[PDB]
């Protein structure tokens, strides 16, 4: 629908632009939709923003859940956590671009709706340390709230950094190294 | 005179927490260090100026006093250690400078951000030492790939410090030191 066609040239936009200097006209045009029709969708420039968000992270996260119960173990989990953030990002440039400095927004107001988007994900990351716990798997008196910040941070510098250096090394291929150093730390 | 560069530097860092990088026109630094716009013109270019000299001094300070630091350090733990509480400490002892290096540092603009991250290398680097040395000791396993172990070790107290400012500092940042530490150097796997 025209929905998606907006969502995916603001995807667009937003990348090559910056989020502050992108502008709503410009949006529309290449979304090949009336100047008009972006504010029968969506309220404003902010309002797009976390729309497309909401809806990717949305659709990352109903993925993820019902693709993690297959894998038995947490790191497992894990690996499958890691390498699906890597791919996602990997298959599509401009959308790393949106996660890795676009979205990274200092306005406290705006950042608190974007933060929000993200507990669903960090939540998966909970969930799945928690269970390691019970089984015996992950350390005993680990700090959850801790290894989740470990764990997000990681992977996430992992991505700023390829994204850093135009994206020109396999970020998929990290997915084990990442991995293993989480699951067995430095000293190893 | 360098004081006087300082006392600006100082100004600003205060004036970007407060303020938000944005609004942070140079009239406003210059009222904040009780300096004319022209003395401030005198030593920095514009804005952006402030920002990179700002975080290029404070830094280059930081290097200077972590080198000297954890040379009285003799294992790779032992230095790591010392990195995080400090890396902790510093940023707990002045919410403003946690402020512009959690929220207001991270700029969108690539030509900016690349200007930015060129003063982050001299912080990796010493994170850099401290592995290469300790795969040469044998405290750290061989084949360790040096580079995710550093982004790795920085990502994790950095999302700890951000997450920690998203919560209004409600907690002991320093007091985390030694949890951090073990979670990096033994994994979260029992
Ligand atoms: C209030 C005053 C302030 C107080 C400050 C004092 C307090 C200190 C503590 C606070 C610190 C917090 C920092 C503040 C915020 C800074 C900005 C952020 O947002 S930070 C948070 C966000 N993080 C960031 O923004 C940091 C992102 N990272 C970077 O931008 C860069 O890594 C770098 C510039 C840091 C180092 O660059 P470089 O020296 O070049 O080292 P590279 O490894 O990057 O590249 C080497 C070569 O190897 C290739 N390669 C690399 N890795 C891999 C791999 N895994 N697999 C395969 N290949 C890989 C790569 O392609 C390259 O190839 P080529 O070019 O030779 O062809
Ligand atoms: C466009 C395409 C999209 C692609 C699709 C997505 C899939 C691939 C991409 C991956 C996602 C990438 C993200 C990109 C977005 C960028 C956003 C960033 O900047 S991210 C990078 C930067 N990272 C960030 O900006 C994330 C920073 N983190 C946060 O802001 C929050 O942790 C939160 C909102 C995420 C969760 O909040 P909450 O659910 O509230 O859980 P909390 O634990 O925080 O708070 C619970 C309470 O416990 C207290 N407490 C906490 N720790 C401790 C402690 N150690 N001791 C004692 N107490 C502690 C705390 O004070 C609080 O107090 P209260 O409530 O009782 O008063």
């Amino acid at each position: 629908p025209k929905y998606m066609q907006i969502i995916d040239a603001a995807v667009e936009v937003i990348a090559e632009n910056g989020y502050h200097q992108s502008q709503v006209s410009k949006i529309a045009k290449q979304a090949g939709v009336a100047d008009g029709t972006i504010y029968l969708y969506f309220k404003n420039k902010e309002d797009i923003l976390i729309s497309l968000f909401k809806e990717k992270m949305g659709q990352f996260i109903e993925r993820m859940e019902e693709d993690i119960k297959e894998k038995a173990t947490a790191k497992e989990k894990l690996a499958l956590v890691i390498s699906k953030h890597f791919s996602l990002l990997a298959g599509d440039h401009n959308l790393a671009i949106v996660t890795q400095l676009e979205l990274r927004q200092s306005n406290l107001e705006l950042r608190q709706k974007i933060n929000e988007i993200l507990k669903g994900y960090l939540n998966i990351l909970d969930g799945i340390l928690t269970e390691g716990i019970q089984s015996g798997e992950i350390k005993e008196g680990l700090d959850v709230r801790l290894a989740r910040q470990m764990i997000f941070g990681t992977i996430d510098e992992t991505v700023t950094t390829w994204v850093m250096n135009d994206q020109k090394y396999d970020l998929v291929a990290l997915s084990n190294s990442v991995l293993e150093l989480l699951v067995s730390g430095i000293h190893n």
